[PDB]
């Protein structure tokens, strides 16, 4: 399948080459994988998510996303025209409140969630998680997020945006989960993204167009919107039988586009997300 005039994001994914704007991929695209958005909440009625989303567990006063981070991240999952994955199932896990913030309590506590939730939600071609946030290390919330792995879930996490060694944030710094850096569209290190010996994988996560709140759109950047690139990936190659939650990182490595990025630090990872899709 072919979708014209992609973000620039989906095409990069889909790409050897940067430059170009049509994203490729298998029309399974994701059917029968489930992909949890764990951050501010994901706004369901979004046409964009065409009846594919829910929320499934809050930790504040309302399951709404209040602040659209989590909205932008779940489009960039799987929504119609901004998503990797355009058939997935998404669930949307609210541990962080309307401004962005949340207490690590709470972010161990979704996790853990989502570790038993997945059996009680139909994901025959596998389970992905999506935490776009962190703060400093913390032991505790990398055993949180090395639970949720273990439990047979493919995590994909954000490194960081303090362009600093990611080594030092959690969950970034769990080395059993999947470490994503964010890259831009002339296939440069995005200026703010961490770095370090413990991501395992880059991502477009400069000027990513996704959903918002009040059923809109809008550009944003992190290493946030580099993340559900991953994790959208994922469940695209598991729903196609090429991996497992187990090893879908590692996948993503051994067949990422390699040697392609720009101020990649010495000691880091030059490989970017790439699907190897051939119509």
């Amino acid at each position: 399948a072919a979708q014209t005039n992609a973000p620039w994001g989906l095409a990069r994914i889909s790409s050897t080459s940067p430059g170009t704007s049509t994203y490729y991929y298998d029309e399974s695209a994701g059917q029968g994988s489930c992909v949890y958005v764990i951050d501010t909440g994901i706004e369901a009625s979004h046409p964009e998510f065409e009846g594919r989303a829910q929320m499934v567990k809050t930790y504040y006063y309302s399951s709404r996303d209040g602040n659209g981070h989590g909205t932008h991240c779940a489009g960039t999952v799987g929504s119609r025209t901004y998503g990797v994955a355009k058939k997935t199932q998404l669930f949307g896990v609210k541990v962080l409140d309307d401004n962005g913030s949340g207490q690590y309590s709470t972010i161990i506590a979704g996790m853990d969630f989502v570790a038993s939730d997945k059996n009680n939600r139909n994901c025959p071609k596998g389970v992905v998680a999506s935490l776009s946030l962190g703060g400093g290390y913390s032991s505790s919330v990398n055993s949180a997020a090395a639970r949720l792995q273990s439990s047979g879930v493919m995590v994909a996490v954000a490194a960081g945006n303090n362009n600093a060694d990611a080594r030092n944030y959690s969950p970034a710094s769990e080395p059993s989960v999947c470490t994503v850096g964010a890259s831009d569209r002339y296939d440069r290190r995005s200026s703010f993204s961490n770095y370090g010996s413990v991501l395992d994988i880059f991502g477009p996560g400069t000027d990513i167009l996704s959903t918002w709140i009040g059923g809109s759109t809008r550009s944003i950047s992190g290493t946030s919107m580099a993340t559900p690139h991953v994790a959208g990936l994922a469940a695209y190659l598991m729903t196609l039988g090429k991996t497992t939650a187990a090893s879908a990182c590692r996948y993503i490595a051994d067949t990422a586009n390699k040697g392609d990025l720009s101020n990649i630090p010495f000691g880091t990872v030059n490989l970017l997300a790439y699907n190897n899709y051939q119509a």
